[PDB]
C-alpha cells in the first residue's frame, strides 16, 4: 500500500521503511565527507564502540560516524520492534538494517543487540558477544531515550514526566504542520514523578552498563565514555534547569563525576548536545517555537546542524583531536551546544519569538525546517523517495 505518514496525539505512528533506508545512506555519505583523511589525520581514533540507543537520533549518528568515518567495529543496542509482512516496525528497526547492511558492504564488524537495555539480559548478551569477538571496548556511547525504565533490581516500572516546580510553566508554542501559535502549559510535579524521572533519565544505567563491563575487564585502558544531554535557552530553564529534566540531568553529571572517581582508567563526560525536534517536544511549553525560531536563525547564520553534523564535529573537535585534549566547560562537561548558545544566536531568536504570530509563523520561523525533521526521523518527507509508489512489504529494506 502507498505509505503516508499517520500522526496522532503530536506522534507519527508507521515508518517509511525505503525512507528510513535513504535517511541512514544520506548520514553515511556526510560522514565520508566530513571525517576525512586530513580531518583524522595526526589524531587518535575509535577502534571498538559501544552505542546505547543506536537506532535513532544522536546515537545512530553516534554509531555511524564510528563506523564509517573512522573505520571502528560497533555493537549497537536498542529496543525495537521488527516489521512483519503487513504491519509497521519501529523507524529504528529499519535504520537497524539499513546500517547493518551498509556496515557489511563495507567489510566492517557491525553486530545489533534487540531489546531493553535497561536489562541485565541485554547487558549479558553484549558482554557475551564482547568476549567471543576479543572486543575490549574504548569508546562507550549512552544515547538512550525512553519515556520508562523497568528497575532491574526490583522490576517496579518507573515513568518519566517533563515539569517544573512549585509554579506552572506556562509558554507559547506553535503546531509546525497547521501553524497555529497557541499556550501550553505544564503543571509542577510531585516528589514520586520526581523520584521516577531522575530513575528514568538520570546515571543509573548508564553506571551500572560501566560497572558490569569493567567487571568482566571489556574497558580498554582509557575508554571514553560519554552520556547525552541538554541545557536548553533561558526559556525553558523553568524545566531544564531547575525542573523534572534538571533533576535528571543533575543526577547524570554526579554519576559522570563518580564514574571518573573509581575508574582512574576512565574518561566519563556529560556530552551536552544542540536542540532538535523529539518525540517529547511537542507537549514541551516554549520549545516546538524555540526551535523553529533557532533553526531559522541557525541557518541564517550558517551554524545550524542536524544529528550527523553534531556528532561528527563531536568526534573530530573534541574526543579526537590533533591536540589530544577533550575539550570542556567550567563543570567538565562537553559542550556541541555551544553554536546553539552563542549570545548573538540567543539574542537573535529571542527577538524573534516576541516577533511570531499566526500570521508570520510559517515565514518568520523553519516550520518547514521542523516538519522535514519532525517527519524524517520516521523515514517521511526524504529527498529521493517516491512516496506515491506503494511499499510491497513491511518486514525488509
Amino acid at each position: 500500500m502507498i505509505v503516508k505518514p499517520m500522526v496522532r496525539n503530536n506522534i507519527c505512528l508507521n515508518a517509511h521503511p525505503q525512507g528510513c533506508k535513504k535517511g541512514v545512506e544520506d548520514q553515511i555519505e556526510y560522514t565520508k565527507k566530513r571525517i576525512t583523511a586530513e580531518v583524522k589525520a595526526g589524531a587518535k581514533a575509535p577502534k571498538n564502540v559501544l552505542v546505547l540507543g543506536c537506532s535513532n537520533g544522536y546515537g545512530l549518528a553516534s554509531r555511524i560516524t564510528a563506523a564509517f568515518g573512522y573505520g571502528a567495529a560497533t555493537i549497537g543496542v536498542s529496543f525495537e520492534k521488527a516489521g512483519s509482512e503487513t504491519k509497521y516496525g519501529t523507524p529504528g528497526w529499519y535504520n537497524n538494517l539499513a546500517f547493518d547492511e551498509a556496515a557489511k558492504r563495507e567489510g566492517l564488524y557491525s553486530v545489533t543487540i534487540d531489546g531493553d537495555a535497561f536489562s541485565d539480559e541485554i547487558k549479558a548478551q553484549v558482554i557475551e558477544e564482547a568476549k567471543k569477538k576479543g572486543i575490549k571496548f574504548d569508546l562507550i556511547v549512552y544515547s538512550l531515550a525512553s519515556p520508562v525504565r523497568t528497575d532491574p533490581d526490583t522490576g517496579i516500572m518507573h515513568k518519566s514526566v517533563l515539569k517544573p516546580f512549585g509554579k506552572t510553566f506556562t509558554g507559547k508554542t506553535v503546531d509546525p504542520f497547521t501553524g497555529e501559535l497557541k499556550e501550553i502549559s505544564a503543571e509542577p510535579a510531585n516528589d514520586e514523578e520526581a523520584a521516577a524521572t531522575v530513575k528514568v533519565m538520570g546515571g543509573e544505567d548508564w553506571e551500572r552498563w560501566i560497572k558490569q563491563l569493567s567487571k568482566e575487564g571489556l574497558l580498554e585502558e582509557g575508554c571514553i565514555t560519554l552520556a547525552y544531554s541538554y541545557i536548553g535557552p533561558e526559556a525553558t530553564q523553568a524545566l531544564y534547569r531547575k525542573g523534572t529534566i534538571g533533576k535528571a540531568k543533575e543526577h547524570l553529571e554526579a554519576t559522570a563525576h563518580r564514574l571518573n572517581k573509581e575508574n582512574p582508567s576512565i574518561r566519563a563526560f556529560v556530552s551536552v548536545n544542540k536542540g532538535l525536534v523529539t518525540r517529547a517536544s511537542a507537549v514541551i511549553p516554549v520549545i516546538p517555537l524555540y526551535l523553529a525560531s533557532l533553526f531559522k536563525v541557525m541557518k541564517e547564520k550558517g551554524n545550524h546542524e542536524g544529528c550527523i553534523e553534531q556528532i561528527t564535529r563531536l568526534y573530530a573537535e573534541r574526543l579526537y583531536r590533533k591536540d589530544g585534549t577533550i575539550p570542556v566547560d567550567e563543570e567538565n562537561r562537553i559542550r556541541i551546544d555551544d553554536w546553539e548558545l552563542e549570545e548573538d544566536v540567543q539574542k537573535a531568536v529571542s527577538a524573534l519569538m516576541e516577533k511570531v504570530t499566526g500570521e508570520n509563523a510559517e515565514s518568520l520561523t523553519d516550520l518547514a525546517g521542523y516538519r522535514h525533521d519532525f517527519l524524517a526521523s520516521n523515514g517521511f518527507d526524504v529527498e529521493g523517495i517516491n512516496y506515491e509508489a506503494e511499499v510491497e512489504r513491511f518486514d525488509r529494506i
